[PDB]
């Protein structure tokens, strides 16, 4: 399985489950909307907190604009159209020593399966 380190320390680190568009390297950019499917869990109790999949409702944000933890802007301008990863991203690039609510503590490690479907731009 591809596998790879997007962040230097490791912080975040891809494997691909599903090679997508490589011949072509369809890539999306900074500013698109992106259109994806996601589960995510916690390392730590391997609680999933989150799936699109299961709501079936495909989730859409702009790609670099830190909509999104940063983990997850890494994680995607690295995908291919039509890839399946799955990415682990430490605290410092998910939520950090505050967490998230009632469903991420503080100093979680997330591991996140992401489908990119589909971007596009203004
Ligand atoms: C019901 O489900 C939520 C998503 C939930 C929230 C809680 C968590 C566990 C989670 O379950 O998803 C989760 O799985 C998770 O951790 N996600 C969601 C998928 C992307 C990665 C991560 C994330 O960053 O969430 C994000 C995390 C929770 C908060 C952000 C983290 C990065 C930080 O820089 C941001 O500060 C600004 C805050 C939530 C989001 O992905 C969404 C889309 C973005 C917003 C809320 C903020 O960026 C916001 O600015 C204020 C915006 O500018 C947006 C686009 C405005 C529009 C109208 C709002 C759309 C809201 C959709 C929210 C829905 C689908």
């Amino acid at each position: 399985f591809e596998k790879v380190e997007l962040t230097a320390d490791g912080g975040v680190i891809k494997t691909i489950l599903k090679k997508g568009d490589e011949g072509e390297e369809n890539i999306p950019k900074k500013g698109n909307e992106v259109t994806v499917h996601y589960v995510g869990k916690l390392e730590s109790t391997g609680k999933v907190f989150d799936s699109s999949f299961d709501r079936n409702v495909p989730f859409k944000f702009h790609l670099e604009q830190g909509e999104v933890i940063k983990g997850w802007d890494i994680c995607v301008s690295s995908m291919r159209k039509n890839e399946k990863c799955l990415v682990r991203i430490e605290s410092m690039y998910g939520y950090g020593d505050e967490g998230c609510g009632e469903s991420i503590p503080g100093n979680s490690v997330l591991l996140f399966e992401i489908e990119l479907l589909s971007f596009r731009e203004l």
